[PDB]
């Protein structure tokens, strides 16, 4: 009865250094808090493409991936959680008992349906961050939040 | 070479993926806005060490590297600039004409003198970020800010 953290993200080819950095954090998560990545393919964009519909198809794929999971969106206008707050949230998710889906939008951001479906929305920064860096920050900050919950040396070194 | 952006940062041994990611951004700044790294070595800490002094000695070195430059600290309680705001600031630094020293603290954070010396302070996140990731986020966000000022393709879509 341990909870799963699922990063649901649009885009499939992280630069090598980003994937290396992401894996170094992902792998340090304990067996009772598995951290896993689900990549959704980005819709093909063009001037002749209807951008709303491309975005909705992306969102539909994300929400389908989340299933019945608790839905948390990564979004610039979400809650600017500090590290103690994220640790408190991480603890709340565990009591809740449901797996958590963390949603990272593609180039055009999150679909309206995804923003609407969010039970919580989490802002990493007031800055517009590139999708690969969002992946790494989420992994690192959750790791730091987790290490606070178990008094692991990482959060205090 | 009108204004130079110099990152003054405590710590010397970045993980490889971090140096790769950091350089990837650094090498893309144009010759007329050079982005450079100055590393101050971290003081050797021990449970018998005077942290107050170690911190002062780090700051002393930082402030020496900055010289007469515009001094901007990276600090959690600084200004939570969004990306357009950072572009405007970058534009204001160019008008000022002074090179900009961007200060990143060591394991114990910035010295009292460095915080005192700051003309501006810049917050990347409400999160407690690890020193390597601060380096990468500063390089990318300034690169994105630069690309906005020059109507470069990086920041669009
Ligand atoms: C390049 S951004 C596109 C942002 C989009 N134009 C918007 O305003 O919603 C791609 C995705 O990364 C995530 N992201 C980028 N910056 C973020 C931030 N500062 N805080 C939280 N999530 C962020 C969001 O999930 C976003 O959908
Ligand atoms: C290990 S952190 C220390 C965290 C915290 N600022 C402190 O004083 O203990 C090292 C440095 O990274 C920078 N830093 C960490 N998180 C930051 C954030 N969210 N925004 C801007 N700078 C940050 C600060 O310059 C800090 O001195």
């Amino acid at each position: 009865h341990h909870v799963k953290l699922q990063l649901v993200a649009v885009g499939t080819k992280m630069p090598d250094w980003v994937q290396t950095g992401f894996t170094e954090y992902l792998r340090r998560f304990p067996k009772d808090m598995p951290f896993e990545l689900i990549e959704i393919p980005a819709g093909k964009r063009g001037k002749n493409a209807d951008i709303k519909r491309i975005l909705d198809k992306e969102g539909e794929q994300m929400l389908a991936a989340a299933g019945k999971n608790r839905i948390v969106t990564l979004d610039i206008p979400g809650k600017p959680w500090d590290t103690p707050q994220l640790a408190a949230e991480l603890e709340r998710w565990k009591l809740d008992g449901r797996d958590v889906s963390l949603l990272i939008g593609g180039p055009e951001g999150l679909s309206p349906a995804c923003k609407a479906a969010a039970e919580q929305s989490w802002s990493l920064s007031a800055l517009t961050l590139p999708h690969p860096l969002v992946r790494v920050l989420v992994a690192e900050s959750l790791y730091r939040a987790w290490s606070i919950t178990t008094n692991h040396p990482y959060h205090r070194e």
